[PDB]
């Protein structure tokens, strides 16, 4: 276990990833790498407990001096960023089978009450076979413990894809966060475009979507059965939002597409 440091795979804020093959076996990984000098306890801690296909694996972790190490499994299919043809998206079939991985991946941190905080793209990676992992826990945070569901009001994530209560609410409940970000990557996927700078009353765009404008970009290039669905995740009420066990029910949701 005395891996060479090969091509930087990208840093979000906290840290540096690099890819990582091992000298012996070859098993290639990602070694994030953070300086507690030039909130991380955390995401090592909440990395312990993870354990999904959907959910990047982590592996372990050593400290050795200033650099705090976390070795991460390896997504060799990158970025679901890059899968997504800038004004166009990509395949709606494929749209879908990434959207089952993400509601799947979801569904088990929240079943165990965990809250991402920042699902985007970017942080979806996809490896060998093609399926989408859920990475970086850099934000992520406890919201349900002991059976008590704990409500976040620290405000963090990546406009674009933060729900409105975000901006608009003191408080909030964690779940219907993570189902509107969830369907700002659906928006993203099929149209290739972001909808909105942010979720605010202040903004064209969305001021518009609530107006149901449903013929402007991005929605006039979504057909009307994922369209019907994206209607039900950016309701800007997150008790009048669609859950997840809902999702499931969705007709674009089990609408046969994908070989
Ligand atoms: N686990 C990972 N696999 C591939 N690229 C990454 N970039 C950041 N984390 C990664």
């Amino acid at each position: 276990e005395d891996w060479d440091l090969v091509q930087t795979l990208g840093e979000g804020a906290y840290g540096e990833v690099q890819l990582a093959v091992n000298r012996v076996t070859e098993e290639a990984v990602a070694v994030k790498i953070v300086d507690m000098k030039r909130n991380i306890k955390k995401e090592i801690c909440i990395n312990k407990m993870l354990n999904h296909e959907n959910v990047v694996k982590f592996y372990g972790h050593r400290r050795e001096g200033n650099i705090q190490y976390l070795f991460l499994e390896y997504c060799s299919g990158g970025e679901l960023f890059d899968r997504i043809e800038p004004d166009i998206g990509m395949p709606e079939p494929d749209a879908q089978r990434f959207f089952h991985q993400l509601m799947a991946g979801v569904v088990y941190l929240h079943g165990i009450g965990i809250t991402h905080r920042d699902i985007k793209p970017e942080n979806l990676l996809l490896d060998e076979r093609d399926n989408l992992k859920i990475s970086d826990f850099g934000l992520a945070t406890v919201f349900r413990y002991n059976n008590r569901e704990r409500l976040l009001n620290k405000m963090c994530g990546t406009l674009p894809y933060v729900a409105p209560e975000l901006l608009k609410r003191r408080e909030f409940h964690a779940e219907p966060v993570d189902v509107w970000s969830c369907g700002i990557v659906l928006t993203a996927m099929l149209a290739g475009e972001l909808p909105w700078d942010q979720p605010s009353d202040s903004c064209q765009e969305y001021s518009d979507w609530k107006e149901k404008k449903t013929y402007l970009n991005p929605w006039k290039k979504i057909d009307s059965a994922p369209l019907a669905l994206l209607h039900k995740i950016l309701v800007e009420n997150p008790s009048a939002r669609i859950t997840i066990p809902d999702i499931k029910k969705d007709r674009w949701y089990n609408k046969p597409l994908k070989k």
